């Protein structure tokens, strides 16, 4: 059941004035970040960011430390984004 242990954090409730440099720094304060994608939405949706850690045990600390955190002028939400090692049935 290691598949249920994702190292990717699904942070939503972002804003265009919330710089990626700041977000990254916050997570680097918790654990070694591996990858980071701030989904700059074009259509007018809720912006979210995919932050991956090298260390799942560290990612757990980042969750509680950043989830519900007020940044700039919004309350962010850090959820567990399951990281598939293989087999994606989702078309996107």
């Amino acid at each position: 059941m290691e598949d249920e242990m994702p190292k990717t954090l699904y942070v939503g409730n972002l804003s265009r004035d919330v710089t990626e440099a700041l977000i990254l720094q916050l997570f680097s304060q918790i654990g070694p970040c591996k990858n980071c994608k701030m989904i700059m939405d074009t259509a007018g949706n809720d912006p979210y960011c995919f932050v991956e850690f090298h260390e799942h045990r560290h990612a757990a600390a980042a969750l509680a430390a950043m989830n519900g955190r007020k940044i700039m002028g919004k309350e962010v939400k850090v959820n567990w984004a399951t990281t598939p090692s293989s087999q994606k049935k989702d078309t996107s």
